[PDB]
């Protein structure tokens, strides 16, 4: 680490955790609790460095109770060790889904604005067919497949092969998620996307996709929190 | 496929490849060469379906020499098998470069948008240091490395791990490319002016001006790569 | 040499090696073994002159088997040729370790004296970071590397390039040693307490207290190495 | 580089060079002059980073005149490029000799305090013989050899072989220097060293050696400056 970064981190930890000195005999417990709470409510974000001497100084204690607080946080999967970083706050259970959906919004918005201008009658008919099959489908495994196919039909004229490979990969991952989880967790948005693609209303279609994916990530994260 | 698409592909293949029936003993060699020639000169574009029976029919041969031909093409990386499509014509290196840079513009612009508002004094100090090393660097190997570290410095606060893996993959690929090709590109003396502009705009947290500058920088990159690859194809290197 | 030194060496060699005259066909093997045994058990100390005629005389043989013997010893690194001295008994690994650590105490203490008053906030931040990485490190390879970087951090403002080359040579040698041997040393769980103390004293610019702590740290190092090497010699590893 | 280090360097460059903005047309010349003078008189020590943008900001100019000032400094050998550092102030011609003698003082002081306690009559006689031969020697190549031999005779009982190898190496380097340079550039100090070693006055002997080597480095650096 670097001096300015280190001092900025120390100021940040103080603003989030405070600087009250616990009794020596309460230090192990009090520090674990304050760290856990700050981690769980997001005020100490993932990737924040958890340095024994920085925390011992902040709280006016020896390193040992900090070290033993950090050990329990790791047992609880709230901290992990990374190479060149030491102990850092671990990602919350929703983080990867947030990242995944953010990336899909970036990639698919681009696939959609390349494809819409070029979609032909055959593309638009295949898309209509997939939504129509979605309307009457009851099998949860078939729902994930058809939703995938629908979204892929809108990207049928995306003319960047590297982009498309990443797009498919995200859609495959989503299908796998829905096949295994949708049981345990509405075509109007799909029709709207189709209507806007038919009209070649490119950015309105993209905006509609972003809204659709942002509802998706909210449903996924809510479900992961549920467990 | 359906009757219309099939039929259109068959007429198209005839227009590009003709329909002389080679003798049996020459069918594989004749067909491998016609398809390779047509792929390389762009007349059979990437994504074209290469179907054994369609091609056997066109050339008046059996599937066997067509299948052998297409295996040689796959071994040369001029065709790839894709699920639901079969054997299709693969993108050539120039098309792949064009798609690669378009994707880096897409990915790196978002990285910049996310990172710029959060960059700390150490990030900015690191970036300046790398440009300063670029200013006095003479080894070509080191130029690729220092260039990559500069761009990574500006993305240092991109807190999407999935996005950053793709951004880094792209930067590593560039570095590897420059590592081997830069001394053959003949670009002359290089200037740090663009890097300094990128850093200045990053420092001021001028986010869209910075994105615009990166888009210029990357579009000059793909133009340079593209020109080089055509030189290399022509044998003018 | 002169008559007295020669004569004393000759009596000494007899006291250590005896004087049985081996048969000709066994002279080389007998002599190589007696000298090697006596070198390894310390009874012929490092720096002892090994002179062909003196040894031929003692054993009642010709110079040839003595010369062959001494060549085998040189090939085993148990003797070295030095200018003005000839073939002398080489230091064994334990003596060499003892001399190496004494020299690091000498060199590193001066490095610390020169560097401590000048260390900047980035130097101190780097040092803390390395100890913090040592605290949570489980790979033995990485422990040697992180240990070396910590010590180098404290010497970061030693502005004598000749001294620093020797200091770095010593630290690289330690790292290389730990890289291969640490997992076999059985030292148990290791503590960062000494490193933190060194940094604390460096931060306060308590120069002689810091030197004293480093001297303790290095003397525990040579004791550990020495014990390990004897284990290794005994075959108790 | 790191943020705090960079800002400390910027403050340092300002205290040494000032911050007066030259006319655009004088920038190239004025900056070269101020840098050269600060380098030659030691106020910008060797290893100081010379960063085009830092200097352009300091002087309120564009990078080009700084870049062209730095290029002339390099032509004059006052700056050199180092890996991971960029352009740095180069060592002055006396720097390596200062380093060499500093290191000899460290190593030889230790050889001397290991050896003096153990020196015997034969050692002390060999040492006396070398000084006596130095007193009557007129050949400059023989003077360097005998001075070496004298100093080695005092280290005859140094019982660290690694140390001794470094010591010999420094003495060899000195002998080579004196063989080639002494022409173009006094046994009382030698006798004093011998007298103190005879008495086993260990630290006084070491102090006397340090004084001897510090006069040596002063003569060597003075001569290098002369050219
Ligand atoms: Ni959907
Ligand atoms: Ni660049
Ligand atoms: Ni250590
Ligand atoms: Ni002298």
């Amino acid at each position: 680490s670097n001096a300015m970064r280190k001092s900025d981190r120390e100021a940040f930890l103080s603003s989030v955790l405070g600087n009250e000195q616990p009794p020596a005999h309460l230090a192990r417990t009090v520090i674990e609790e304050k760290l856990r709470n700050a981690i769980i409510d997001g005020s100490l974000p993932s990737g924040t460095a958890l340095r024994q001497q920085e925390l011992a100084t902040l709280f006016g204690v020896s390193r040992m109770p900090v070290r033993e607080a950090l050990r329990q946080l790791e047992a609880q999967s709230l901290l992990r060790v990374e190479t060149h970083k030491g102990a850092v706050v671990a990602p919350l259970i929703t983080e990867d889904a947030v990242d995944a959906y953010a990336l899909r919004i970036l990639l698919e918005s681009e696939a959609l604005r390349l494809s819409i201008p070029l979609l032909d009658a055959d593309d638009l008919a295949a898309a209509a067919s997939y939504i129509e099959q979605l309307e009457v489908e009851t099998d949860f495994g078939q729902i994930g497949r058809l939703n995938r196919m629908f979204h892929l039909s809108l990207y049928a004229k995306t003319h960047n092969k590297r982009l498309m490979r990443l797009v498919e990969e995200g859609l495959n991952e989503e299908e796998r998620f829905l096949r295994f989880n949708l049981s345990s967790m509405s075509q109007d948005d799909h029709w709207q996307l189709l209507r806007l693609a038919e009209q070649k209303a490119v950015e309105p279609c993209v905006e509609a996709l972003q809204y659709h994916l942002n509802r998706g990530v909210q449903a996924v994260t809510q479900y992961l929190q549920s467990q």
